Order: C-alpha cells, then sequence, then structure tokens
C-alpha cells in the first residue's frame, strides 16, 4: 500500500472541473441527515442545522440529536451485532474499508471535498489532504496493519500448538470526532470497527454534511448494519449516556483537554458497573512551536510558519501558535512575515480558489478568538504587528493576526486559541540554549514543534532538549501536515494518550487478544518425578 | 532467544543438592531488608516481619514501610535519573536484564528458589517455574521484543527522513507486585525500566525475601541507581502517595480487582494535576473453568484439574476453581478425583520434597478460605466431597477441598477464593450446549479456561462460544502454567486490562513514541499553484 497521491487541481484539470461541479451542486441545497441505527433512519424532535462557516445564512444540513432513549437503543442493537462481526475474518472486514478507500479516491472524491469545503470552510487543498488523502490513507494503512498483525504469533513447542486470536473489545466503543478533519471521524469510528468492534459515532455538529457522507460510503462499501451507529447528540448527554452503560469498552476521542478529562472522570466514577475496563484514547490539542536558530533558511521559516499558523485558520491541534526568533534575524523575518501577510487572501473558498483560508468554524469559536484579539490590544506585553480585525456579518471571518509578546510566559504563549493567531517571542541570540529550555517549559502541551537550523550541532542539541516537548518533531519543516505511515501522529503531556494513529501500533488499542494452547498428547500424572 | 530449561530436581541431580544447600542456608536465619533509594539503605521505625507460611513462628525477614517523606524522596531521585536512563540505547538497557537472567539461570538459581520456597511457601517445582524460568524468560523475551521494536520505523519519502524514537514515559511508574509469583515483581518493575522508565517498586510483604533478591540481582547486573527504588510500604499509603504526585505516568499492578479499581479512581480524582495521562495496567483475578465433554480423556481431566486447582494451594489467578462434568462421566471422574485426593501430601516443602503443596500465604488468606469452607458445609446446594479442614497451629495449612454444587450460579461458582477449593457442577450430557453458555455467563471474570474433548467439532464449537470467557484458553490442557513467548498471559471482563505480558506488545504500554521528520531541501512558497 502507498499513500494516496495529492492532486494539484490545476486550471483545466479533471479534478478541478469535478470539484467545481460538486460545489455548484451544494450551493443553495440542504440535506436532511437522520440518526442511523442499523438501517433505520430515525428523527427526534431536537432538530439542528449546520451552516456554511463563510456564509452562515446558508443551511447546508438539517439533523437531529439522539436522546438517552435512542442512544440506549443504538447500544443494544450494536451489541447484538458484535459477536458476528468480531468473528468475521479480518481480511473480510478490511475489504469493506479498502472498497470505501477506492470510492473516496475516485467517484466520491469531488463530493467529499466539496462537502468538507462548504460545511467546514476548508479550501481546496485543505479538503484534499483531509477528506481524500488522509481518510483514504487511514483506511488502507490500518487495513494493512490489521492483516499483518494476524502474523504476529507465539512460539509452539511439542506437545502443544499456540495461537493468538485478535478479538475485538467486548462491549461498544464511543467515537467522538471533531469539526476540523473529516478524516479523523472516519478513523475514530473506522479503526475500532475494522478491529471487530461496534461503535456509536457522535460526529461534530459543524462537520455533519461531510461526516454523513463518510458514513454512507462505508455502508455502500458493505459495512453491515449496527456496526457503526450514526448518532449526533448533545455532547454532555452523549457522554453521560455512554459512560453510564455497563457495556462501554472504549472511548475514541479527539477534541478539548477538559472534555476528555471529564469523560475519564465519568468512567472512573462508574467503574464498578462496567463488565470490563474501558479503554480511553484521547487526542487533546497543542500549543505548538516553531523555534528558529540564527543559521535558519529564512524563506523556509517564513513559508512554513505562515502555512502552519494560518492554514485552515489555524484550526489544527498541530498549528504553530508560538514562534521563537533570534534578535539578529528578527528585522529580516518580521519584514518578510509582514510582506507576505498583506498577500494572504481570506474569503469564500468555494467561489474564490485564490483564498488562502476562510472563516473559522462557528460563532462560539469566533467569540473566543475575538476575546484573544481584544487581549492582544489590552495587554502591556503584546503588540499586534499584522491583522487584528474580525467580521461576523456574512461568515465567521478573522484576519490572520501576528502578535509580538515581550513576555515568553504571557497567556497568549500558553493557551490554545484554535484560530489564526501567531505569537512571536524574540530571544537574544547568545541565549538560544536558555530559550530551548523556555520552549520546553512554557506550556502544558507536548504535540508538535519544529526547529529551523542549518547548524547541525544546534539541531542535535534542540532534538535532545525538546524530546518531550513534541511527539511530532520537525527539523526544517512546518509543524502541521503529518502523513499516515510517514509521521504517526500524537503527543503526551496534556496533548492526550499518544496512541499514534497513522502508525502500526494504533490498532492494538482496539484488540484484546486471546491465546489458545492446544495439547496433542495425554497429560500423564499430577505428581512430579522429584517428589518420588 | 529460547525459553529457560525447566530442571527436574531428581535425586542425585546437581540442582537438587544446590537447592537443599540454599534451603539449609536460610533455616533459622533472618535478613534485615531496607528500603533502597538510589544506593542508600533507609530504615523507618515502621518495622515489619515476613514469616514462613508453613512455619509462621520462623521470621525469614525484617523490613520496614516507607513513609510519605521517603516515598516523595524516592520519586524526586528517580525523576532526576530518568532523562539519562531514557537516552541510554535500548541495547545497553537490555544487556543489564540479560546479565540478570544469566545470574538467575546459573549461580543465583538455588538462592532465588529457596527464598521463594521459605518465604512464599512454594514447592520446588513451583519455585522453579516462577523465580527461575518465568523471570528469566520475562527478562530475555522482553529484551528481544524491545530491540525488535526499535526496527519498527516509518516510511521516508524525499525530500524528508522520518524516524520513531521509542521514548520512555515522562514521569515515574509505580509497580505494585503480588505475593504469589516472584517473577511478576521482576516483570512489573523490570519491563517499564527496560523501556526507559524509572520505577517505585512496592513489593508484596509476604514475598519480601525473594523480591529483594531480585532487586539485588538487577543492581549487581548493572542497573544504575534511582532507576528502580525498592520501597515496601502500606498499600493504601503507597497508592495515596503515588496518585497524589503530579509526576505519576503509570501504574503496573497485579492483585485484587478492588485495589486496582481504587487506584484507577484515585488517578481520575487527581487527573487535573498530572503533567500527562497516567497509564494503568492491571492483572487481577479469575474464576477459571475446566469444561469436560463426554469424549474427554478422563485421566488428563483428573491430573490437569488436580494440578490447576491445587498447585501452590490454588493461589493463582489462573487456577481452576470450577469444573463442569457431564453426568455420564461423573461416577468415573468423582471416583478418580477422590482416590487421588487421598494421595496428596500437604506439608513443609523445604523439609519434605514429597509435598504436593504447602500452607497458604498468610492469616488473612487462611481466614477467607476457612470462611468459604464454612459456606461449603452450610449451604443448601453444596456438599463437601473431600477435604474441608484447616489448621493454623504451625502454618496456614488448608487441605485440598472438592465441593459439589447443584446450583451452577452458587456464590462458590462465582467468587475467587485464592485457595485450594475446587467447585464441581455436574450437567446432563444432552445439555452440553446450554452448559457451554453457563460457563460463559456465570462469573464476572475472563482469565483462563480449558475444554477437555477428543471430539474436534465440540472443540471448535466451545472455542467460539467461550471466545470472551478466557483470554488464555486451553484445549486438552490445564488452565495454569502459561509460558512466556508461548502463551502471552491475560484476560478481560473483570480480570484486568489484558496487556498480555509474555508477548511482544506488552512493552508498548511503557513507551510514548516521538516521530521526527527532517526535511533536507528548502520549503518554497506558502501559496499553492492552484490558487494562482
Ligand atoms: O457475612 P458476615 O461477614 O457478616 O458473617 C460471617 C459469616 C461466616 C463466617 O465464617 C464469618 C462471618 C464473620 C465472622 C466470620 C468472619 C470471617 C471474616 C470476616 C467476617 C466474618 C471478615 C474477616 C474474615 C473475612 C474473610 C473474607 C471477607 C471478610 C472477612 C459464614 C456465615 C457468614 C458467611 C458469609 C459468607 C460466607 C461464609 C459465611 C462465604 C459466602 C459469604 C462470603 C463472603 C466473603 C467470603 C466468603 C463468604
Amino acid at each position: 500500500v502507498a499513500n494516496e497521491p495529492v492532486l494539484a487541481f490545476t486550471q483545466g484539470s479533471p479534478e478541478r472541473d469535478a470539484l467545481q461541479k460538486a460545489l455548484k451542486d451544494l450551493k443553495g441545497r440542504m440535506e436532511a441527515i437522520p440518526c442511523v441505527v442499523g438501517d433505520e433512519e430515525v428523527w427526534t424532535s431536537d432538530v439542528q442545522y449546520q451552516v456554511s462557516p463563510f456564509n452562515h445564512g446558508h443551511k447546508v444540513a438539517k439533523f437531529c440529536y439522539a436522546d438517552k432513549s435512542l442512544l440506549n437503543k443504538a447500544i443494544e442493537a450494536a451489541l447484538a451485532a458484535r459477536k458476528e462481526w468480531d468473528l468475521k475474518p479480518i481480511a473480510d472486514r478490511a475489504q469493506i474499508f479498502l472498497k470505501a478507500a477506492d470510492m473516496l479516491s475516485g467517484p466520491r472524491r469531488a463530493e467529499i471535498l466539496a462537502k468538507t469545503m462548504v460545511g467546514q470552510g476548508k479550501t481546496v487543498i485543505q479538503a484534499e489532504i483531509d477528506a481524500a488523502a488522509e481518510l483514504i490513507d487511514f483506511f488502507r494503512f490500518n487495513a494493512k496493519y490489521a492483516v499483518e498483525l494476524e502474523g504476529q504469533q507465539p512460539i509452539s513447542v511439542p506437545p502443544s500448538t499456540n495461537s493468538t486470536v485478535y478479538r475485538g473489545l467486548e462491549g461498544f466503543v464511543a467515537a467522538i470526532s471533531p469539526f476540523n478533519f473529516t478524516a479523523i471521524g472516519g478513523n475514530l469510528a473506522g479503526a475500532p470497527a475494522l478491529m471487530g468492534n461496534v461503535v456509536l459515532w457522535k460526529p461534530s455538529d459543524t462537520a455533519m454534511l461531510a461526516s454523513y457522507a463518510v458514513y454512507r460510503i462505508l455502508r455502500e462499501a458493505g459495512l453491515p448494519p449496527n456496526i457503526i451507529q450514526f448518532v449526533p447528540a448533545d455532547g454532555p448527554l452523549f457522554g453521560d449516556t455512554v459512560t453510564s452503560s455497563e457495556h462501554l469498552c472504549g472511548i475514541n476521542f479527539t477534541g478539548s483537554v477538559p472534555t476528555f478529562k471529564h469523560l475519564w472522570k465519568q468512567v472512573a466514577q462508574n467503574l464498578d458497573r462496567f463488565h470490563t475496563f474501558p479503554r480511553l484514547a484521547g487526542e487533546c490539542g497543542g500549543k505548538n512551536f516553531h523555534f528558529v536558530h540564527r543559521s535558519a533558511d529564512v524563506e523556509s521559516v517564513v513559508s512554513g510558519t505562515l502555512r502552519s499558523a494560518f492554514e485552515y485558520g489555524g484550526q489544527k491541534c498541530s498549528a504553530c501558535s508560538r514562534l521563537y526568533v533570534p534578535h539578529s534575524l528578527w528585522p529580516q523575518i518580521k519584514g518578510r512575515l509582514l510582506e507576505e501577510h498583506s498577500r494572504i487572501k481570506v474569503g469564500d473558498p468555494a467561489e474564490d480558489f485564490g483564498t488562502f483560508f476562510s472563516a473559522v468554524i462557528d460563532a462560539k469559536s469566533f467569540a473566543r478568538i475575538k476575546k484573544w484579539l481584544e487581549h492582544a490590544r489590552s495587554s502591556p506585553s503584546l503588540t499586534i504587528l499584522a491583522g487584528g480585525k474580525c467580521d461576523d456579518s456574512v461568515g465567521y471571518f478573522v484576519e490572520p493576526c501576528i502578535v509580538e509578546s515581550k513576555d515568553p510566559q504571557e497567556p497568549i504563549m500558553k493557551e490554545e486559541i484554535f484560530g489564526p493567531v501567531l505569537s512571536v517571542y524574540v530571544y537574544p541570540d547568545d541565549k538560544y540554549k536558555e530559550t530551548l529550555q523556555l520552549v520546553d517549559s512554557t506550556t502544558s502541551y507536548g504535540l508538535t514543534g519544529a526547529v529551523f537550523s542549518q547548524d547541525k550541532d544546534v539541531v542535535q542539541e534542540a532534538t535532545k532538549v525538546l524530546r518531550n516537548a513534541a511527539g511530532n518533531f520537525y527539523i526544517n519543516d512546518k509543524s502541521t501536515g503529518s502523513i499516515v505511515g510517514q509521521q504517526p501522529f500524537g503527543g503526551a503531556r496534556a496533548s492526550g494518550t499518544n496512541d499514534k494513529p497513522g502508525g502500526p501500533h494504533y490498532i492494538l488499542r482496539w484488540t484484546s487478544p486471546q491465546v489458545i494452547k492446544e495439547t496433542h498428547k495425554p497429560l500423564g500424572d499430577w505428581s512430579y518425578a522429584y517428589m518420588q
């Protein structure tokens, strides 16, 4: 298996024509997305709408929230399907995901990209690397890893034969996916299902349109009923309900630190009722760095930092939000960042393929980011160098913002904003070693980080100092854009449990192996020779 | 790597003479075992004694409980040693464990066996398969698996080089080991240390002599100071102290389900203070079955069941405590079980090598078993077929006991006794399929189980029905005695987290990987061609 090729979308290309046609097919249209339990389309009275972030007057989907009753019905029906699905050979379960991957690659590529663009506000290329490439790669690579895992078998010595059976977990898994990557929903529900689990999938409200498209592709690729239940819901009620079920065996979560910790506390509070110990997997965010040494390639620093900080509006757990620059290069880097900043286009990504990034996802995010832009004006240690405006009249539009902090410990250097807000700290060149320690100590997070240096001694030094500051560490590249099979993704500290989805070990969280020993000769006496 | 050969200890063998000399060397002697922080031997006033279970007048060791101050000092010192240990190449960490394995195999074998016999009440062969064979195997196999893991590396695609660094966990690990296997303490503390972690090891009070011998061998094999701190303590105080530390990164536990669930709840209660999400690993109890089909080899049922139920007094999480026999074979199996029962010798294992098993571990365990034996003689559905008496006047001596239940759901069929008490349910031959379901549905546990059948269709059928009733499932063999590398050990339901120590994946719980991407060419423009 190889990584899915990323298409260029050149003027006149078939993929660009297909994508423009799929975008035109969504304009002025709304889909009614039901909850799905088995093959039943279920509607509750608690109706919700998804809107286009860059045109929030456009309702792109109507959906509804599952309540406690419907969620418990979905649990019961999933559990009643699990034994059969777990006994289905892994090669057969894998084939469904490989067929879904082929559909996303070819005939459904334009649709899944367009729904991710219109529903989540992604540009062409951000939709392509997510909803096509990453999702396709998770499905094909996890399928490869799961079939290869069957070959990891114990030793046999006469008179016995040993084997390992890679059972799914007994119970159901709750998959809770974020707004910002179509692919992550596919993986959070898909990887456990591949390993013989049954799943209640609560997709993100602001990603409904594309998340349901992923669900329908999996069902059309042959996923049986009751293996993944499609159950949008209020976050607290979903959490309360799954953590109250005696049958919970896992939570596969991506999102905020506090929500993950809350779910962990709810499981522990109910620990005496579960039939087994639930497995919690959480990817929980970052306050990621780009650290520049005075020997750096300045144009690589500028391009890589502008992409890491501002693509998809900085709405990535991997996005650079703290830049460390030596005094000697600062005038040059500042000049270049301010030059390029003025050439960044923010607008409608469906209508204008010149757009670098579009609106942030929703009103709540827009209000949080606006509070940070107010903080950057109201704080004595902060100076806005570029941007600072926002406008919610049409979409949730925030200009890319570059903020200089005179204080390396300022809250803007520590708290995850999840918006297009880059904080810069200028350090004395002769204090680069002290500044590496500041990079390591300043925040609670451990997710991504980059060092830009042509000086290999500084790279070797920075690599050692920052060993636990970043689970995905980059040398002379940007902190975003991990590729399945190339950079397995995750980190520790407050960033989560670090199960490295995108690598071969992630699937091991979703199997509880059994070992069988068969003895081929009679056993003989209970006593031992030495006892006689 | 091969499994350590199990020696026979027959009259005239070198290992029988060497063991008798080592036993002689312990008779009427006591060791003063300190807490060890770094290389410092530390005493508190909270002195404790380990006694021989078969002769509870004989103190074999004096030790002491670490107080809160000493545990906190142990944590700080371990943390200060962690970075250099984590950076030591895995080949160099492994060589320490391989040297320890060589010492245990050769010059320290008789000592570690004799300390396990006198201190924990094991017979020769139970000491040999534990303190020698299984511990040596853990050390050699985990070393092999850790060096193999290093070779699991991601795909590099120009212009970038990718690598995985198998970092130890950032923080300290608490290892909490049980009385019943010397080897398990070695693995619980040793496997995390192999993977670049630092450890506070709280060994079991009633295994202190042999646990300290393991610790000293590791230090003499080259383990640096402050990698494993030897800190016997009160169980509750140890748990409180380590779960209150913001630096806790893991608990490696073997013991009771209530203690494991308490620790899990304490970690969740403190989750906001930890620098990262602690990893909890728990092996707990079983209520393990031997299921007999009417086609079974009766003599293999009899010998396998007597060994599984009664070796080491049934003090194994894997021990058979429920036997399911078809009516057509019951007169035969009952007669053979009662004849062999009468031939079982219980006595002093050091003085009489004819002993099948000796006293149970301590007064608390004796009292629990005596309470169950009272239940067995005072319950409407139960009858005692053999045994039923106990005597604590010299040692904690319990006769092997066979109980028949007419009720397959009786408490004695469900609850883990951890003593030499076998419960038998006789089922109608034509209800063998309903009885397979009862095996699966009766208890809360999922650890070990066996089917005895020469009918290969019934073996297939039982394998499917009992898929989640046992994590270690045996076909025509007894339910105890897993061998490292051959039967990776563990199970789910209430039996724990099922991380399969003894197999290749267990060490993955003790690493938090980092992935490095190094890009060798400049990054180019931040814009994309399709945007022009
Ligand atoms: O249930 P209680 O503890 O109020 O009373 C005693 C009983 C009995 C008994 O011998 C005692 C008690 C009191 C006095 C004696 C005893 C002995 C003990 C304890 C309480 C009691 C504490 C310390 C010791 C013990 C062992 C295991 C769990 C709890 C304890 C009989 C009669 C009764 C009893 C209950 C049971 C059983 C047997 C009995 C079985 C099935 C159930 C049980 C629980 C835990 C282990 C074993 C059993």
